Protein backbone atom coordinates (compact mmCIF):
# COMPACT_ATOMS: atom_id res chain seq x y z
CA UNK A 1 0.00 0.00 0.00
CA UNK A 2 1.11 3.58 -0.65
CA UNK A 3 -1.63 6.49 1.17
CA UNK A 4 -1.44 9.46 3.01
CA UNK A 5 -3.54 9.56 6.82
CA UNK A 6 -5.59 12.43 5.43
CA UNK A 7 -6.61 10.02 2.70
CA UNK A 8 -8.45 8.04 5.00
CA UNK A 9 -9.07 10.45 7.27
CA UNK A 10 -11.91 12.00 4.61
CA UNK A 11 -13.09 8.20 3.18
CA UNK A 12 -13.71 7.06 6.96
CA UNK A 13 -15.72 10.30 7.69
CA UNK A 14 -17.37 10.11 4.86
CA UNK A 15 -18.68 6.76 5.67
CA UNK A 16 -19.43 8.11 8.80
CA UNK A 17 -21.45 11.71 8.12
CA UNK A 18 -22.76 10.29 5.25
CA UNK A 19 -24.88 7.95 6.98
CA UNK A 20 -25.93 10.20 9.31
CA UNK A 21 -27.25 12.56 6.55
CA UNK A 22 -28.94 9.88 5.06
CA UNK A 23 -31.23 8.90 7.38
CA UNK A 24 -31.46 12.45 8.10
CA UNK A 25 -33.39 13.22 4.40
CA UNK A 26 -34.99 9.98 4.67
CA UNK A 27 -35.86 10.88 8.31
CA UNK A 28 -39.24 13.05 6.77
CA UNK A 29 -41.19 10.24 5.09
CA UNK A 30 -40.15 6.96 2.63
CA UNK A 31 -39.26 7.57 -1.23
CA UNK A 32 -40.97 5.55 -3.70
CA UNK A 33 -40.34 4.79 -7.77
CA UNK A 34 -42.20 2.81 -10.44
CA UNK A 35 -40.06 0.75 -11.85
CA UNK A 36 -41.72 0.10 -15.16
CA UNK A 37 -44.74 -2.13 -13.82
CA UNK A 38 -43.46 -2.72 -10.21
CA UNK A 39 -43.08 0.02 -7.76
CA UNK A 40 -40.15 -0.61 -4.96
CA UNK A 41 -40.74 1.60 -1.02
CA UNK A 42 -37.88 2.46 0.74
CA UNK A 43 -38.64 3.78 4.19
CA UNK A 44 -36.14 5.79 6.96
CA UNK A 45 -34.60 2.17 8.45
CA UNK A 46 -38.26 -0.19 8.64
CA UNK A 47 -37.98 -1.81 5.60
CA UNK A 48 -38.10 -2.23 1.86
CA UNK A 49 -40.92 -4.51 -0.24
CA UNK A 50 -42.28 -3.94 -4.32
CA UNK A 51 -45.66 -3.42 -4.73
CA UNK A 52 -48.36 -3.18 -7.53
CA UNK A 53 -50.68 0.64 -7.69
CA UNK A 54 -49.64 4.74 -8.39
CA UNK A 55 -48.51 7.63 -6.03
CA UNK A 56 -49.98 11.01 -5.64
CA UNK A 57 -47.48 13.27 -5.67
CA UNK A 58 -49.70 16.46 -4.32
CA UNK A 59 -50.77 14.10 -1.59
CA UNK A 60 -47.01 12.05 -1.44
CA UNK A 61 -49.06 8.75 -1.10
CA UNK A 62 -49.86 5.25 -2.64
CA UNK A 63 -53.43 4.52 -3.86
CA UNK A 64 -53.68 1.89 -1.65
CA UNK A 65 -51.30 -0.91 0.03
CA UNK A 66 -51.59 -4.65 -1.00
CA UNK A 67 -52.13 -7.68 1.28
CA UNK A 68 -51.90 -10.49 -1.99
CA UNK A 69 -48.53 -8.77 -3.47
CA UNK A 70 -46.41 -10.55 -0.78
CA UNK A 71 -43.08 -9.37 -1.32
CA UNK A 72 -39.66 -8.96 1.04
CA UNK A 73 -36.29 -7.62 -0.11
CA UNK A 74 -34.67 -6.72 3.20
CA UNK A 75 -35.37 -5.25 6.73
CA UNK A 76 -33.09 -2.74 8.26
CA UNK A 77 -32.62 -1.58 11.50
CA UNK A 78 -33.54 1.39 13.88
CA UNK A 79 -30.05 1.50 15.96
CA UNK A 80 -28.17 2.81 12.37
CA UNK A 81 -25.31 2.80 14.63
CA UNK A 82 -24.72 0.04 15.22
CA UNK A 83 -25.01 -1.73 11.61
CA UNK A 84 -21.62 -1.48 9.54
CA UNK A 85 -21.75 0.05 5.79
CA UNK A 86 -18.99 0.08 3.23
CA UNK A 87 -17.35 3.04 1.17
CA UNK A 88 -17.16 1.96 -2.57
CA UNK A 89 -16.60 3.67 -5.92
CA UNK A 90 -17.74 3.78 -9.57
CA UNK A 91 -16.64 5.93 -12.72
CA UNK A 92 -19.36 8.13 -11.39
CA UNK A 93 -18.17 8.81 -7.95
CA UNK A 94 -18.27 7.22 -4.36
CA UNK A 95 -20.97 5.56 -2.60
CA UNK A 96 -21.96 4.40 0.99
CA UNK A 97 -22.90 0.31 0.09
CA UNK A 98 -26.10 -0.40 2.91
CA UNK A 99 -27.05 -4.67 2.75
CA UNK A 100 -30.53 -4.89 4.14
CA UNK A 101 -30.67 -8.57 4.96
CA UNK A 102 -33.13 -10.23 7.79
CA UNK A 103 -34.16 -12.33 4.44
CA UNK A 104 -36.01 -15.72 4.58
CA UNK A 105 -34.13 -18.44 2.78
CA UNK A 106 -34.63 -18.94 -1.41
CA UNK A 107 -35.46 -22.31 -1.79
CA UNK A 108 -34.42 -22.02 -5.41
CA UNK A 109 -30.21 -22.06 -4.26
CA UNK A 110 -30.59 -21.57 -0.72
CA UNK A 111 -29.43 -17.70 -0.37
CA UNK A 112 -31.02 -14.83 1.87
CA UNK A 113 -33.95 -12.19 0.47
CA UNK A 114 -31.60 -9.93 1.53
CA UNK A 115 -30.71 -6.38 -1.32
CA UNK A 116 -27.45 -4.37 -1.75
CA UNK A 117 -28.15 -0.65 -1.50
CA UNK A 118 -26.12 2.23 -2.98
CA UNK A 119 -26.27 5.76 -1.80
CA UNK A 120 -25.35 7.94 -4.83
CA UNK A 121 -25.98 12.12 -5.05
CA UNK A 122 -28.01 12.66 -7.58
CA UNK A 123 -26.04 16.41 -8.60
CA UNK A 124 -28.23 18.21 -7.60
CA UNK A 125 -27.81 20.79 -4.62
CA UNK A 126 -31.47 20.96 -3.10
CA UNK A 127 -34.46 18.19 -3.28
CA UNK A 128 -35.94 15.38 -0.94
CA UNK A 129 -35.22 11.67 -1.76
CA UNK A 130 -35.54 9.78 -4.80
CA UNK A 131 -34.86 6.19 -6.19
CA UNK A 132 -33.01 6.06 -9.54
CA UNK A 133 -33.63 1.86 -10.73
CA UNK A 134 -34.24 -1.38 -9.11
CA UNK A 135 -33.33 -4.62 -9.90
CA UNK A 136 -32.58 -8.72 -9.35
CA UNK A 137 -29.09 -9.30 -9.06
CA UNK A 138 -28.89 -12.42 -8.04
CA UNK A 139 -31.67 -15.80 -7.52
CA UNK A 140 -32.48 -13.89 -4.20
CA UNK A 141 -30.38 -10.64 -4.39
CA UNK A 142 -31.74 -7.55 -5.64
CA UNK A 143 -29.81 -3.89 -6.25
CA UNK A 144 -31.49 -0.60 -5.75
CA UNK A 145 -29.41 2.99 -6.33
CA UNK A 146 -30.96 6.32 -4.46
CA UNK A 147 -30.08 9.68 -5.58
CA UNK A 148 -30.03 12.65 -2.95
CA UNK A 149 -28.60 16.29 -2.63
CA UNK A 150 -27.48 16.19 0.91
CA UNK A 151 -24.40 13.76 -0.04
CA UNK A 152 -23.26 15.99 -2.65
CA UNK A 153 -21.73 17.88 1.12
CA UNK A 154 -19.14 15.13 1.49
CA UNK A 155 -16.24 16.20 -0.61
CA UNK A 156 -15.97 12.38 -1.99
CA UNK A 157 -19.42 12.09 -2.91
CA UNK A 158 -19.45 15.69 -4.45
CA UNK A 159 -20.82 15.28 -7.70
CA UNK A 160 -19.06 17.19 -10.39
CA UNK A 161 -22.54 19.21 -10.89
CA UNK A 162 -23.28 19.63 -7.15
Amino acid sequence: GASNSEKTALLTKTLNQGVKTIFDKLNERCIFYQAGFWIYEYCPGIEFVQFHGRVNTKTGEIVNRDESLVYRLGKPKANVEEREFELLYDDVGYYISEIIGSGDICDVTGAERMVEIQYVCGGSNSGPSTIQWVRETKICVYEAQVTIPELCNLELLAKNED
